[PDB]
């Protein structure tokens, strides 16, 4: 293995975990055995449970300032570990260098900055309800939080649950996916370091159907937040529900959809559409996987698309140079590649890529090549489905009022975009879209202030923004009563 | 039947529903059967998902104001017909006219009211980025959304479900309890004659097995709030979860602490602790069922007690004079009851009560005297679990530590509260009270502008206040580039 | 006179003024005396403001849902007296009756309607700084505070003004116009017919240099809002300062730039620009009285405008079919002209317009034609300074920049306007003009929601919208502390 | 001269003043002259304001998270330097280290802190009003404003005004007191050295009939906020209405109350009223200068007074065991004893104090030993005007009602505080103080999170909370009109 075998994180430190058992993180860009990683407990998940619970007491009676620059520390880590952090974060999951040295670690601490500097503005409301009566509200923390996340962008996701988790004043255990587990021990080695109690922030690392069904489970966890596919999340849910009746946030999957109007231009209109389909290789939940041109414009389309495609440059996710990755694992490839067998298959026309790259060191990798099909049809397998890999669908349209309703006519409601130079074309349209994180004439910002996630299947909840951390918290309402009490009886 | 066959109410009349089958709601004063009542079929569900979709565009279509309008209207016939209703509802569910006609159209009205005013004042945010872009964002309905409601305030609860739906721009279907389904079609009559559009509040009765499973599996259904027991609320939850990943609202059980300080006026005191056990013979989620009295001050307390629930007036809910009726229906009864034997069985001093009422006609109707047991202890039946009858239980405690230890050491923490003359004492101990809904020298009251809910397994998200409103909206963040793209491709 | 004399409004009723002098409200259409107006006296100001302590000692009292209430019947009855008060004030001020019926009073009450349902929302914010102490803010009514009204739009102002006012808690004391005081007593009756209690609204009559000065200089008085010219807004601002450090609105002149971007349809264009100068016979303050019109569009755009300014239907404000009426006043009438007798002198081309409208009956009247000037440059008076009368002044320009700089070039600051149909520009264009009131491809929509007022001289704080509520209120902070208290004496 | 001559601060750098004119600042410990003092001419505060318009432009062009680190920066750099600056601030006002060290630069970078994180949640509105329409506000820059300091707490001060000034977009030009000019060049320097660009903060010295005249007339300034006194303030902000109808924030002088109840521990009574009369030497804004005590419990309450006031530690400023410095200056002192001869004339009874304090070393310096009045009355001149220096006035009063009455019988209303252990009581009385700023069983403490300021003649607007930062934006509503344009024409 390239790492030591990487253990439990409770408690401000590393412990060995009590199950005997052990997995493989591999790099997906060569096969190479990254390290041997402990599978966590059911005792384990107990532990720490009991070390958050005692940590979060120490956390919540700092004050709002002193909690912020703790918080402020940590960003200040992650910046000065930029460069580290993301090769690490290539080498876990394969995505380039390019992207994680800009994106991953720029992006988690853009949202623990954020969010550190709002924790002296958690504020409750004050009611008057008469001369001998008032109520005020306080926003308390909700304690001991579980925080499930995806193997995409790992030790983004983990920020993302996190910062408003802690600087709500909870403690947050942390299950990074099976896939990549490195990330998130990193994470809590440096708020440690930035001193945050012990017990604050622990990471339990395993599989889902274990861990992740453990923590959904326990009693004196009062939130789950939870990113991944929809069909896991309706299960993860469930679990939370049945047990203890969680609050919950979930970040799920979609097939979202990407309007180009006749009066776009058609430039921006194919680098959008690019960066929304083959970013991260395609594996990003907000990806603009159907994308709508109209009739008048196919052509004209296709040939812009075909020619930013042939230029993408795949490769060896350690070289600078190099755009687009393989994709995370083995496995994940074999589920693409059916689906692109699937859209042979059902007679779409295929335009860029559709298969494996296997050429010289390729073959030791999990690559896929850009993929683009076009002539699809709404009833098509690739068009109702969510692939999570480089696979954009290009649907041809007759009428705006078409466009939006085929956009719509689907179970996810993660994001949506328009393409065009008209004011009244973009705002009418995007107000009719029904998904929660929308774009006109851009694709795949996701700022620290922007609340972010899915109407309908694609999830419950949001993350960033003001309403998330409000929502890490709950609510208590004190009515003081300074009059007579006047009983019935 | 007192009554005519009770139909379904779908489009803004009464519709035959296609199951075939009926039920009958019983007075549970005196056995008499009010009304057969229709149960709606899978069918009948359907055709009020369409009935909801198709209003819920003619709703939101309207401005703020317009809908304001309707809702404040909605009010005035409720003000009008407060004595009418009032008169449906002791005879539905055997409260006493002298509460019906003060409380629970009032309260409903009340919340109603207050949200009408709040139509044109549900805002989104605007964000700037930079000189390029901005973000705004929309809180739009959630579209349709289903309402489960509970048998002790039915017409009220309908109306703290559906005020706030309707004033967020949502149809609601409202599922009353199959203990209680008259008052609920009596609301669709007064909101349809109030210029609601068909469609926007529909009225389905039947089983919660049935359909209100049905509801909660639907998947246009965008939202499930509901009201009732706890063990009943994670099964509503994770089904409402599993199905298609609904917003949910779960107003649950509890065995919510009152804790009486040594500096108390024991005559506030034990008034509080009666309104807190016996209105509405104790059929109110929020009653607080534990009371601690200090150690010094058992004696006292008791016997101010036994003076108020001496002078309780049990009888004919028919009659004015009345304050306390039977309970809801003879199977709760028998429930409570149950509970009762348990007190005794179990070792617990019986104070006051203890006994089915059967002198001349109340044999003939669901009457439980008000039961106080005293020398309780944390392990008995009747402490830990929820009875939702007139039963109190008085636990003597030695210090203040120890007091909100044990009030804080239950699953649930729907409501909490405490008696004391002392500033600091007041707020100290409140802020350490593991519950949602916190009393200070008072308990029952409920403002439109609080926000109630459960902490832990006594519920998710709030109903009343600004926070509700805010929770029938999903928010759409919207980004607009006004700048030049920049693809990585 | 057409009416009887006109008292003081003071105390729920009219009362007999203390002065002995007495002024004249004209008809501007054709000189009818319209009624002998009594002048409060310096002891008059002083029984109205013992009238409002007093009162709104009594409002304050209420529960926020009972002056809602209160507020919402006073809506009702506007509604129900629209067309009434509409005929009085096109009396009043010579506005046409098609003005006064769908603007003056409809808009006015909708914002009176708009704050009723909120007093309920008014709250107070709780923060947490340690276990042993938190803070709690209060929104108190500021007490007493003053209202001065402008001729333009007399009810609708003091509409404006009051509601919030009111809704915040407040007693108003009004001062109407000199020139148009008829409204302002008739809204006092109908609040006290609402159940507004007697003090709350008070209207004294009289001239701002006396009745107005003294009600800004009272040192019981809290608050000043005046609507009116600039000039005079910064000597009622000073002597609302220098007295007694009172908080103050004022909305006051303005010379709101329109740019016309060359996408523009023309049509709407000259829809827009017509709308902006000639509505209320081009007396109103945020008029667009600058219009900015690139080169290339300048002829075309110039004969847009002049066949709407041809088809412009001057006569009796009394007759229906009328949209435009004469101004005012006389004198009024004649500071208009000299503002054109000036543009004709700096060689600005006349295009319509530009002189009295004497023919038969309009000769008792004070009518000028809707009058426009191009081929106008940045130095002449006429585009340099407020009319306050139907003179629209067309501007060429080359480039965007260009004229968003000569947009800016004014120490006034209250509206401005773009009209584009590219989604880009129209947002970069309205980001960088320098007023608080800006229109996209609009112009004179005022939403009760919507905060309005101006940046530079044209005006500090704002009417209408959440924000306005808020500033009639003062925050009281609360500091509870709970813990020790430590001296270092 | 202790140190060099003192330079104008303008464009990232000390500069000439063009005055010709300098002025002294005095150590009022011992006479000594710490430095000349540039004054500013009227030119120079051009030069200020052209630096201050180019400096936020650049400011304002950052990301609002560039502006958030850059202010941190600044906050690091103030705890580094905090005992270097604590220094400097006691040789300039007197104050003692004790106090400087722990309070003045703590405080003051608190508040930055506090806004530094603040600056990424300033956010407009969006309110839709139709399909085709919709409404967001931004909340911009004001541009250029003034702040003008006291000399009590000069840099604190400088740190309260520039903090959210800066923290909202704009640049400052700050003038500190004639009296007290030498910390707020150091806070210049340390902004420039954090990051800020040149010109956003400005700092100009010299007279305010001069300077601070020259800076609320300027025509291209926004706001001015100001600290002093009453009788200034209204000088001041007339000067900024009559000029060019600036916005404006007032901080003023008081006469704040202090009721101690009697259930009130006298002991902490006692330390409070000390603490609420003595820091400073008395000179704070909000001090507790008049004193209420219950009739029976006056002479109890004088002996604790005493005892504690006996042991006051007066002495050189310098020494880190004195609490208890001189006055800021000698003409201040000769204002304070002119006071205490009128409480004797007056005939108050003088239980301490009383003097000017000359023995030894003390005679060169500004020393009023602390003095206590009591068996005063609501007419004598030490209990009606404020004094600012370290003087007591004892009341004593008979029921609550009355004290309350009297303790608002004034024209100030900046602070006010009870010390009472019953929770309605205290709730009840402070509910109905007249005070912006108000204390329960405290005095003095300030949070960063609580919004400061004065009800009536004690202020307009105010500083601190969430509510300051808003005041330092002005709002602009733009409608987007995505729909059709109807014009009467
Ligand atoms: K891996
Ligand atoms: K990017
Ligand atoms: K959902
Ligand atoms: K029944
Ligand atoms: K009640
Ligand atoms: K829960
Ligand atoms: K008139
Ligand atoms: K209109
Ligand atoms: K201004
Ligand atoms: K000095
Ligand atoms: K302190
Ligand atoms: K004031």
């Amino acid at each position: 293995a390239r790492f030591e075998e990487q253990k439990l994180y409770i408690g401000g430190r590393y412990v060995e975990a009590s199950s005997g058992a052990t997995f493989e993180t591999i790099n997906p860009a060569n096969g190479e055995v990254l390290a041997k990683v402990q599978r966590a407990s059911r005792e384990d998940v107990e532990r720490a449970v009991q070390s958050a619970v005692e940590g979060q007491k120490v956390w919540a009676a700092m004050t709002a300032m002193q909690r912020s620059r703790i918080l402020r520390r940590a960003v200040d880590i992650l910046r000065e570990r930029n460069d580290e952090l993301a090769a690490l974060e290539t080498l876990d999951t394969g995505k380039p260098l390019a992207e994680t040295r800009s994106v991953d670690i720029v992006t988690g601490a853009d949202v623990l900055e954020y969010y550190a500097g709002l924790v002296p503005a958690i504020e409750g409301e004050q009611i008057p309800l008469r001369e001998t009566s008032f109520v005020y509200t306080r926003r308390e923390p909700l304690g001991v939080v579980a925080g499930i996340g995806a193997w995409n962008y790992p030790v983004q996701i983990a920020l993302w649950k996190s910062a408003p988790a802690l600087a709500a004043g909870n403690a947050m255990i942390f299950k990074p996916s099976e896939v990549t587990p490195l990330t998130a021990l990193k994470l809590a080695e440096i708020y440690t370091e930035a001193g945050v109690p012990d017990g604050v922030f622990n990471v339990l690392t395993g599989s889902g159907r274990e861990v992740g069904q453990w923590l959904t489970e326990h009693p004196l966890i009062e939130k789950i937040s939870f990113t991944g596919g929809t069909s896991t999340g309706k299960k993860v849910m469930a679990s939370a529900s049945s047990s203890s009746l969680k609050e919950v946030t979930m970040e799920l999957g979609g097939k979202s959809p990407l309007i180009i109007f006749p009066d776009a231009d058609l430039d921006r209109a194919a680098d959008i559409a690019v960066m929304a389909n083959f970013f991260s290789s395609g594996q990003v939940c907000t990806n603009g996987t159907r994308v709508f041109i109209h009739r008048s414009q196919q052509a004209r389309f296709e040939a812009k698309v075909l020619e930013r495609v042939q230029r993408i440059r795949l490769g060896d996710p350690q070289d600078e140079n190099t755009n687009f990755g393989p994709l995370v694992s083995f496995p994940h490839m074999e589920s693409v590649l059916g689906y692109i067998e699937s859209g042979k298959a059902q007679k779409a026309r295929l335009l860029c890529g559709g298969e494996r790259v296997t050429d010289g060191a390729f073959g030791k990798g999990a690559y896929v090549a850009p993929t683009v099909f076009t002539d699809c049809r709404d009833d098509m397998t690739i068009v109702r489905e969510e692939i999570f890999g480089p696979v954009m669908s290009i649907l041809v349209y007759d009428d705006e009022d078409e466009a939006i309703r085929r956009a719509n006519d689907t179970e996810y409601g993660l994001a949506a975009g328009v393409v065009t130079q008209d004011l009244a074309r973009a705002h009418r349209a995007i107000h009719r879209l029904e998904a929660g994180i929308c774009w006109i004439n851009t694709w795949g910002e996701s700022p620290a202030e922007m609340p972010v996630g899915g109407y309908k299947q694609s999830g419950v909840g949001r993350e960033n923004g003001l309403t998330t951390l409000a929502h890490y918290t709950r609510i208590k309402s004190v009515q003081v009563e300074l009059g007579d009490y006047a009983s019935v009886f």
